[PDB]
């Protein structure tokens, strides 16, 4: 019976080991199937990492690109603006010469005829002032 | 007796078995694992790139976007200041044409007093010629 103790103990020891080596084989698998699993998606994010900054790097030289062609626009406003301002200045200006010679021509107009009546009362005084 | 020796021959046997074939699996787990945490640690630093790659490029592609509008904008005000520059200049070229008017009446205005002097004095010496005769 110290013989069955031996027995019992050594088929204990063994369905310790089938249940040792069961739960290793469960961990063994969940493990694998976990990092599978992951390999698939590290090589996906590799890819993408890849397209990723390959893009980013294109779109850097496109907004620089089109950075430039902004500014040589703004440019072209500040010297269409002045532009513009100034053949705004040069109507103005003509304008106002214009009103300037109608002016003119009034006051003139206005002189020549205080001319014609002077001269009337010329020829008058040289008439009344004849020798009969 | 010599049936309960074998009886315990067979089952130290079996345990035998067993340990070793434990031993073998755990050979292999070790070397999963370390595949596993390799594996881990480089998806970790590529997903993280990844996110500031993306992230970076979908802002560059919003910055596009509003780059590309504003420079229809920037085209547009240089549209409105060449209308104003044809319109004033059209204005312009109109009112320079009354200036050259002007200028000839005023110029014909002052010829105009200035014959009519002219001929004021001749008739007051003809006047006088007729006084005299």
């Amino acid at each position: 019976s110290a013989d069955k103790s031996l027995q019992e103990s050594l088929q204990k020891t063994i369905y310790k080991l089938e249940e040792q080596l069961h739960n290793e084989m469960q961990l063994k698998d969940e493990m694998e199937q976990k990092c599978r699993t992951s390999n698939i998606k590290l090589d996906k994010i590799m890819k993408e990492l890849d397209e990723e900054g390959n893009q980013r790097r294109n779109l850097e030289s496109t907004v620089s690109q089109i950075e430039k062609e902004k500014m040589l626009l703004q440019h072209r406003i500040n010297e269409y603006q002045r532009k513009a301002e100034q053949e705004n200045e040069k109507r103005r200006n003509v304008e106002n010469e214009v009103s300037t010679l109608k002016d003119q021509l009034e006051d003139l107009k206005k002189v020549s005829q205080n001319s014609q009546l002077a001269n009337e009362k010329l020829s008058q005084l040289q008439k009344q002032l004849e020798e009969a």
